[PDB]
């Protein structure tokens, strides 16, 4: 049987979601299925699909997909529409602990009838676990395998993912149907961000799923009580989901990309995608440009991630969920938030207890296997620092990935610059330094005879949205105040983005022949000054921008 979707490092997947309305044309936020697909640029379409979440169609509770006549109707309606239009779709069929979801038999028939049906999703259960979720997912996975489809599970937290793969049924099914399984994060609940990345990517490395990825959720900004960028002392509301910086969304994608991840999904869609069929700047200027990077430059393969791995942590003698300060002093000071401070260790993989130590030895023959009882954990940093050499100076985030540097400012909501000094691996230049404002990422690729630099610091000013009168409390989600916000978005944010405030990225090449540069970027959204020191051979470019800037040097 041929797969319905090709998903790997050379062929990643972007999911863009649609939400059921129990009313009207059947979809929330003024969106249409046709409008959704039209929003996907043509070069992205071969690597994209639409998620169909029943949402308000679910009864008694919105977004909890209990099997009803009305739910099945809605799935069928949307499938019908998707087919006539040839739009690849995935259905959210599991969510929030629901034990009584659509029968496996029914899904099986939908697969027979619709070649646009590429697979299904289980999303968000960490707060409402029961022992039927893993077995039910296993059964659904088995149906997906029968039809060359994918089962995609977005969930979070260390104890939860440990618990899921400890299930006999799900563990046996993952071992058989890994080709059809995508395990994926969902950092909504502002806990365990590092641990989750380790365990989930760890599953992919252990052969339990052929692909991993993420749901990058801007609701986390609301969970933190954050409001306007850098603002404190204001009450949160739904505008908080519309306030995580655009480029930061891309930085969260970068965490996945550089860890070998391959599937990208997002909430809240009113911010991250589209309202009234008008794509947002977060989508077009945040998510799209980074997904395009992932298309043009395949993510680290499984063998690449394995071969760079100097140590793994194995849950076989005590679990990472019982080590609450493990990532401190390594690469995350704050597991409530997604950004990593250090790229020195990549994502350290965590291997689930169900994987024998001997199997770990054969996946990572040159890796050190750490456990909770490891003597070396009395000097955790010093020990890991003797296996993973220091690669750069400064306080910013940088990771070496093959012949590339992946860089960002790691301050989520604090207006402070970070600097990195990057030794280089070719004689194009001796070192490269960056000064970076918050919400700026960079990719430096060393070719044999040139360097390619991508910069993106796109962040709209959210002040105008925050200045609006009205009630936008989260208790009004799925209600008309949410639509008011969604309408405002399509007339203000999405069409007149307040993105004319530039910020400075400073790029210095030391020991670089006077560089002739080729430069481009987002139209009307950058200026630059060059400076060359004849005697010291230092070349400095000062880029003022709000958006993407690309150079070849
Ligand atoms: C009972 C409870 O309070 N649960 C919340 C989750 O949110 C609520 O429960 C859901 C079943 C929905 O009815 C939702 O409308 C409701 O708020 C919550 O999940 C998400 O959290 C964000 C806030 O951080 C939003 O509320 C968002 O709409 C929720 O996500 C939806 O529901 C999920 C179950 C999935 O289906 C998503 O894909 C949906 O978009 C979590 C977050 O930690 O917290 C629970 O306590």
């Amino acid at each position: 049987v041929q797969m319905r979707t090709t998903i790997n490092n050379e062929s990643p997947l972007l999911l863009s979601p649609l939400y059921g309305n129990d009313n009207g044309n059947g979809l929330w936020w003024g969106n249409t299925l046709k409008g959704a697909w039209e929003a996907i640029p043509e070069d992205v379409k071969p690597y994209a699909a639409i998620e169909l979440h029943p949402a308000k169609v679910c009864k008694p509770t919105s977004c909890i997909p209990r099997d009803t006549k009305e739910l099945r109707e809605w799935y069928v309606k949307m499938l019908e529409e998707a087919q006539s239009l040839n739009i690849p779709v995935f259905l959210v069929i599991m969510s929030a602990g629901e034990r009584n979801t659509v029968p496996p038999e029914w899904l099986d028939e939908q697969f027979q009838k619709y070649s646009v049906l590429k697979g299904v999703l289980n999303i968000a259960n960490y707060w409402i676990y029961n022992n039927q979720l893993a077995p039910h997912s296993a059964k659904y996975l088995e149906v997906c395998a029968k039809y060359g489809a994918h089962f995609i599970w977005h969930d979070h937290e260390k104890w939860f993912w440990e618990t899921i793969m400890n299930d006999p049924t799900f563990f046996e099914a993952s071992q058989k149907y890994h080709k059809n399984l995508v395990l994926a994060t969902k950092n909504t609940p502002i806990r365990d961000d590092a641990g989750t990345d380790s365990i989930v990517s760890g599953f992919w490395l252990s052969g339990l799923c052929d692909n991993w990825g993420s749901s990058t959720d801007t609701w986390k900004w609301w969970e933190k009580h954050y409001t306007n960028t850098f603002e404190t002392g204001r009450a949160r509301d739904m505008r908080s989901y519309a306030s995580e910086p655009e480029s930061m969304i891309a930085m969260e994608m970068m965490n996945v990309y550089t860890g070998g991840g391959t599937v990208y999904n997002f909430e809240c869609a009113a911010y991250t995608f589209m309202t009234n069929d008008v794509p947002t700047p977060a989508f077009t200027k945040g998510i799209i440009p980074f997904f395009r990077h992932a298309i043009q430059n395949p993510a680290p393969s499984k063998e690449e991630v394995v071969n760079r791995t100097k140590a793994v942590f194995w849950n076989g003698e005590g679990r990472i969920s019982s080590l609450n300060g493990f990532y401190q002093g390594l690469y995350s000071n704050d597991e409530t938030m997604p950004l990593y401070n250090n790229g020195r260790y990549h994502i350290l993989p965590v291997i689930h207890e169900k994987i024998d130590k001997e199997k770990i030895s054969s996946i990572f023959p040159n890796a050190k296997i750490l456990t909770k009882n490891s003597e070396e954990l009395s000097s955790k940093v010093n020990y890991l620092n003797s296996l993973y050499p220091k690669l750069y100076e400064g306080d910013g985030y940088a990771q070496r990935v093959g012949n590339s540097w992946y860089i960002y400012n790691s301050n989520a909501n604090i207006n402070k610059n970070q600097q990195v000094m990057l030794p280089m691996y070719t004689n194009n230049t001796k070192s490269l330094s960056l000064d970076l404002t918050p919400h700026t990422y960079a990719v430096v690729k060393e070719n044999p005879n040139n360097l390619h630099i991508l910069l993106n610091n796109y962040r709209t000013d959210k002040t105008a949205m925050w200045a609006l009168s009205g009630n936008f409390d989260a208790s009004k989600s799925w209600k008309k105040e949410e639509l008011e916000l969604a309408n405002w978005i399509s007339k203000n944010y999405s069409i007149n983005p307040v993105d004319n405030d530039f910020r400075t990225t400073t790029l210095t090449l030391k020991g670089h022949h006077k560089p002739q540069i080729n430069i481009s970027g987002d139209k009307n959204h950058y200026t630059y000054t060059e400076n060359w020191d004849e005697n010291t051979h230092v070349y400095t470019i000062t880029v003022n921008h709000n958006g993407m800037v690309e150079m070849k040097i």
